[PDB]
């Protein structure tokens, strides 16, 4: 399969696929200063046209905490196949939780893209009939 | 393929498929307040028979941090197949970062379905006899 | 399908495969106190191989919050399929909101194996073509 990708611009730093990363790693497009507690989109400097059915997902790194103090804030970020247009450029949603810069080119976070979920009817029932599962905890710990 | 959902009350606003939403967004059930570095079990009022072999997965949307000042404390919320009793209603568990208040209706996450993993044998070995990989940022950053 | 698992000493309490358990249980390999806004490292005691062409996905469960008042700093933890040596001990990033303990054997996050994504080409362009979809919010709340 094929990812089309647009930069931003000629000095993004090119994305690459390695050996012992089952995940692509993407790049800040520009040097992002955060403050603890504060807010920021850092943008990543790239558009893709994912394959036909595909979507992609966004994580973290896990050294982003140690190099960058940084959380990423919708946890693991959904790329909708139709986010394809000429200015729809992908960003990491990033909260400090100390403060913290972040260089061009650094590799914060990474990628994969994976098959949509099918099409799936809805069937609103009155009663499920099955017997409750429970959850949140409802296994134990011990 | 067809899921089974099963609505808290009449009151609830009915969930739907978008066309540039590879996943579906969930509504909260009631009105929601939560204090800065308070936790609260954002109930969904949906409770769900998935079809046959799958799970789901629940993450914020993109803009639930913008417009609610909350995470998700467990990351991506993982529906169990079984969890599909009539009193298995799902939440979302949201850490408050900012004063907030959710109001019923309001799309704060998204799921999508996906296979579980297949059974696995678990097989315990002395020597795994492989050369280590190395992690937690061994790659750099650069 | 078969996973080569290997315990860092005898005194780990064996993972296992539960019913309504889609996920399997990781568990902390020592005791561990985290003071509210610190980080660590929570070791799970174990190295594996997975079978080939899969990747596994590390998350915590729903009660790790209640039970244990902590996040997983990189939300999804992503387990390279590369990861398989002696000494590739998996982790859990734990960031604490409130002060805890941790005991040896606590179940405290959850795992599954997936298909890598596939081989892709990445192949540079320079005008994708498609319409603008916008995102972050662009589907509103309501
Ligand atoms: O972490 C994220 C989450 C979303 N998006 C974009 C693409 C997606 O389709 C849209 C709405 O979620 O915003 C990102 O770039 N990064
Ligand atoms: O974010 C979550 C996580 C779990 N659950 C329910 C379904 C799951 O099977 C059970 C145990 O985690 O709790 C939710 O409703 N939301
Ligand atoms: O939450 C995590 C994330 C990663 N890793 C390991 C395996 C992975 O391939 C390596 C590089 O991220 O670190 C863990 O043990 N736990
Ligand atoms: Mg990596
Ligand atoms: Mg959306
Ligand atoms: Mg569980």
């Amino acid at each position: 399969m094929q990812i089309k990708i647009k930069y931003l611009d000629e000095t993004q730093t090119r994305i690459s696929k390695i050996e012992q990363g089952d995940w692509i790693d993407l790049r800040a497009a520009e040097d992002v200063t955060i403050k603890k507690d504060e807010f920021k989109l850092v943008p990543l400097g790239v558009a893709m046209e994912l394959p036909e059915g595909y979507e992609a997902h966004v994580v973290p790194r896990s050294s982003t905490y140690k190099n960058f103090g940084v959380i990423q804030t919708n946890s693991m970020g959904v790329i909708d196949e139709s986010y394809k247009g000429d200015n729809d450029f992908w960003f990491f949603p990033a909260y400090a939780l100390r403060d913290t810069e972040i260089k061009k080119g650094d590799r914060i976070c990474q990628f994969r893209i994976m098959k949509k979920m099918p099409a799936v009817e809805l069937v609103e029932v009155e009663h499920l009939g099955n017997e409750d599962r429970g959850g949140l905890g409802s296994t134990g710990t011990k």
